[PDB]
């Protein structure tokens, strides 16, 4: 149905949002305490930061896995 | 619990390519931006575990099938 179609996209990718509020903090993080300049490192992350994103599934994913799980009959 | 491992496997297959890639792009990345290929390797090898762990494994998946009402609590 479409209501179970809806709570898939929901929950399905929720790991992946979870996770993606904390990658610039770990980034910085990560490249603090092995480059250590604070500088450089603010640099990094905000010139890279946007390859990440580019690999968090979006709500077009989440529509395209329910319907690998057979939830989302609808095309989109 | 067929329906369970079912689920499963289509979001860890799903998640398979953000997944190997995470690691990949962090690498692609720093060659890019500090060069030097020997400290980029160990950085994306053994010092950045704080960006690594928060990739999500197949306990997420189970818990996100859980979630959908096919998988039971592990
Ligand atoms: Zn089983």
């Amino acid at each position: 149905s479409d209501t179970e179609c809806h709570f898939c996209k929901s929950v399905i990718n929720q790991a992946w949002n979870t996770s993606e509020q904390a990658m610039p903090q770990a980034m910085h993080q990560a490249c603090l305490r092995f480059w250590l300049d604070r500088q450089k490192c603010e640099q990094f992350v905000e010139q890279h930061m946007p390859q990440l994103l580019a690999l968090v599934p979006r709500s077009q994913d989440a529509h395209i896995t329910c319907q690998a799980l057979g939830v989302c009959e609808a095309p989109a």
